[PDB]
């Protein structure tokens, strides 16, 4: 059996303070967030590009804050969406290496993703429970705010599922996670969005990861128990139609994986196997990171590090499939063999 086997570590921060990375495909770029390189750029925060073609890149100053989202669109080869605490999102163009585009969301801002239907459209979660919507085509303000449903408290996680021609799940628009509440907010025809209230209780994290084919989205949380521990359950989208003949959305358990005790939350990852045989693998975040088979539930393999994982990447470059676990200092390249 093929799997992934260590490859090489990369120091990126030796003032540590790293947390996201993202992939931009048609650019071969490893971006991975940092505070800046100290007493060479200006103070503050932003991300070395990691070239993965040569497995070498630079960094690029971005904001004045701790960096919460990071995202690349299949639309704009290369444009980087980013969201901080310094209250703003941000547009980054790979292919200039520069910050193209500023919007000023008036509060801080704990996530961010992008729409992937069709629009070019914007999701940024706030601290107060809101998702401003922005459309790239206006540079001033936001077009739609979805506001929080029950508490206002930060929306910490944004993750788009697409619409599909499947008859289980058609439907497409964004979960959107609260410290206490989750949400899918359908996007309507018009582009517009409406809330369905989704069956998890949320109690002070949550993390949503999507796999487009298989209409499954794997959600990272703490529940709202005085005593627990996190679990990331592979769940399963549904609906059934209202007496109007629009959707009610929900979904459901499929695999339930146990982890630690407390929420301060590796970003996990939800994807492909290699293999190309429709087999999906579940990555989730001790000092170890585990895959597992998403049909079988069952343990594929134990990545293990010498700290805690932040965040996990799979990416593709000549032919070959690679795996990013992001620490505090480091990120770790696997390869899949
Ligand atoms: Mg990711």
């Amino acid at each position: 059996k093929h799997k992934y086997h260590f490859q090489k570590t990369f120091t990126v921060s030796q003032a540590g303070n790293c947390r996201i990375m993202a992939y931009c495909d048609a650019l071969s770029c490893l971006v991975i967030s940092q505070p800046s390189p100290q007493a060479s750029f200006l103070p503050g925060f932003g991300v070395k590009m990691l070239s993965t073609a040569n497995m070498k890149s630079q960094y690029i100053p971005m904001h004045g804050k701790q960096i919460r989202g990071l995202a690349f669109s299949s639309y704009l080869r290369g444009l980087l969406l980013s969201a901080s605490l310094d209250n703003t999102i941000k547009l980054t163009s790979l292919e200039t290496n520069t910050v193209v585009q500023t919007y000023n969301a008036g509060r801080p801002v704990w996530s961010c993703c992008w729409c992937l239907d069709e629009a070019n459209y914007i999701y940024a979660g706030l601290a107060n429970g809101s998702i401003l919507v922005y459309d790239v085509r206006n540079t001033s303000s936001h077009v739609q705010e979805l506001v929080a449903q029950k508490a206002r408290c930060p929306l910490v996680s944004l993750s788009y599922m697409p619409r599909a021609a499947s008859a289980a799940f058609p439907y497409g628009g964004v979960l959107a996670g609260t410290l206490e509440d989750a949400s899918f907010w359908e996007q309507k025809m018009d582009f517009s969005h409406w809330p369905h209230v989704l069956p998890l209780e949320p109690g002070g994290c949550i993390d949503f990861q999507t796999e487009n084919s298989s209409r499954h989205c794997l959600v990272t949380y703490r529940p709202d128990k005085n005593h627990t521990t996190i679990r990331s359950v592979l769940m399963e989208m549904s609906y059934r139609l209202d007496d109007t003949g629009n959707p009610i959305c929900s979904c459901q358990p499929v695999h339930t994986f146990f982890g630690g005790p407390t929420c301060k939350l590796t970003k996990n990852a939800i994807f492909q196997s290699p293999e190309n045989d429709g087999n999906i693998l579940v990555c989730t975040g001790a000092n170890s990171a585990l895959l597992w088979d998403a049909a079988s539930g069952s343990l594929l393999q134990d990545l293990q590090t010498d700290q805690p994982v932040l965040d996990i990447c799979p990416f593709e470059v000549n032919r070959n499939s690679y795996l990013a676990t992001l620490t505090e200092k480091m990120v770790h390249i696997y390869k899949w063999e």
